[PDB]
């Protein structure tokens, strides 16, 4: 396809929907706020909303490369404020892919420039767990790394003064750490979820012990 | 809740894999996207369903308001990575009418840390305070959000990893798009740039046009 | 070379220790900055020379050019440390004629990663075209230099920071100054500001003021 | 000291020198290259110029809360990159103190705030060496850390795409990790000095080898 194209199928799509079922723009002309945060990757390689059978509206999203949230992004962290504070989501989901390029690249660490910087996030992680990766098959280990790096992350923002503030005012979040593959769509529950600075410590603790015991 | 998502996708993959046993060997096939879209958290509606773009044929980047801040390293390295190693032959900025983060930014209600963010967004509100002066109270919001996208686009073009990337000869073209609710309908704000020159020219006259229409 | 400066810190450390036994004393005597100040990385004269201010008096913060960028978490983290827990009363933003990253951001010469942390530099180079267009093309790096300060100082003042700290009463002046260095005597820009409402008195004046000077 | 102390002091001292040594104005308007970068902590106990005995714009200057090298900062990144890529220093130090309050406060953990998050790059530091620390007496903590995060900058440092991409230049550019106490303002070198990608790796798996043996 060629912008044309996208503009075209736009058109035609939206002709559509406009005499067909007008009832599409009505809901989304509500004022709906969105109960999930949904943090994933930009590769998207399957659309959040597909993924979770969710209409238009009901998920707020951020995307960057490898699905990060960096102790000091005010990128990520700005959009995970709005939406615990503001819009007051009940629940936040950071799912990775296996097969993710950013995960992959971070590993290879081959010269790709500026995006090499951002990966060190990543490269830090599979450092950090050099024992459990080793203990592995080497053709293993990048989807291990992608599992691993949502952990990491869900803890990442579970410290966050964000939700930390979130979780000490009382205020009812969960957050989640998901993954899926591209042979079958289905997503896998790393089971790292948090509702607060407890549960956050604990299940993060035994979420790696798993996999360092299975 | 939750738990609804989950027993959606069960249902949804192996309905997919019964109808389309193939549907997932087509996203294995490993194909690199063409476009880069930059929109806004709020998601109204997806990107994939706008264009009719199917999954894996989009890399995206969304933040609060969909701007592209020229020290934002987040979407800076999405648009490096995109352009240097994915390379896209097309990016779009869009933005939608009714955007919360524009109306936030306007009325300046004490939101927390995110106020921060939309600063960017009020230092265009008060650059076109002119043009939008000259402008009934209730199409204001609506403009801004237009003027949004094309100052992110403006930011985009000037960023080294564009200058660069057009300096050496890559054909990358950058866009800025804006949609409403009522209709889904797409409109292109006219900034399409291939190169240097024609990102300062669709700018001037981006701004301008508006100043007449 | 490096060596040089082990030798230069080991004898200097040495001699005051001889000369005063206590000026060490007085540093461990933990006293808490009063002054905050951001300058810029080029530091052509130190700070606590430049103000007859001793060792601790001031936290301090530097980048390419003085920048208080609304989403940079550097500086935000700098000054909400020195606000919320030091307690700073004032916080200084000084900027110096000749900075070699406000020439650079004007001239524009391709110079790596740094051109788009200086993207912010020129906004403010073509928010002010008129004001700086009516004027010696001489004068205009120097007025930029000032504009500079003077726009960071607003920004500053806008973050929630500093508007947060001022609605609970707490009692912090921003200043905005600027010196040479073939005298290396402060100015003051004169964008003093106490609160949110003084902010935008002075920045308005600020501006208006250079466009009679 | 108030605001019209320091514009006063300004004043008298600028009255003198233009008067009593104006060859030190003269020394400034030379348009001299620093050739060093220094990178330290905004509490500037004792400002860098006092602490190596060099003149006025012989140093680039950095600081923020705990000296860090934030793999993704694009403030310190940018200031790396004009002074590597534009000034072309030959030298890096990245100067730690003991007694930082930033490094305090990433431990003892207080809630201050934004500042909390900036600070959990440090408690990754403290926990990613939590047995080299906690075969420690407990009053030698916070010293340790503060040399231990003193090097995972200059790790840090060695592997942005700013100083991989100069030394794969050819581009002679030497990092440092330094400290120093408010008792005696003597610096102590933690050896972890770095001129290219080969002695960045051993120097900084040696530099933390010494402190867990010794
Ligand atoms: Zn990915
Ligand atoms: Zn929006
Ligand atoms: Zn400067
Ligand atoms: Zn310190």
């Amino acid at each position: 396809k060629d912008i044309d194209t996208l503009i075209s199928n736009n058109a035609l799509w939206s002709k559509m929907l406009v005499e067909e079922d007008p009832g599409f723009f009505e809901k989304l002309a509500q004022a709906q706020k969105p109960r999930f945060l949904w943090i994933g990757c930009s590769d998207s390689r399957v659309p959040a909303e597909r993924l979770t059978g969710l209409e238009p509206g009901e998920l707020f999203v951020h995307r960057n490369v490898a699905n990060l949230v960096i102790h000091t992004d005010l990128n990520c962290l700005s959009v995970v404020q709005y939406a615990v504070d503001v819009l007051e989501v009940e629940h936040i989901i950071i799912c990775g892919h296996y097969g993710c390029g950013g995960v992959q690249a971070a590993v290879e660490n081959p010269e790709l420039g500026l995006i090499n910087n951002w990966l060190l996030h990543i490269r830090d992680i599979w450092f950090k767990h050099s024992s459990l990766l080793g203990e592995m098959p080497q053709e293993r280990r990048l989807d291990t790394l992608c599992e691993l790096n949502v952990m990491e992350q869900v803890y990442n923002l579970g410290h966050s003064t964000i939700m930390q503030s979130a979780w000490k005012r009382g205020q009812k979040v969960t957050i989640h750490g998901w993954a899926y593959g591209i042979h079958d769509g289905l997503l896998r529950d790393l089971d790292v979820t948090a509702t607060n600075r407890e549960t956050l410590e604990q299940r993060y603790r035994h979420g790696i012990s798993n996999l360092k015991l299975k």
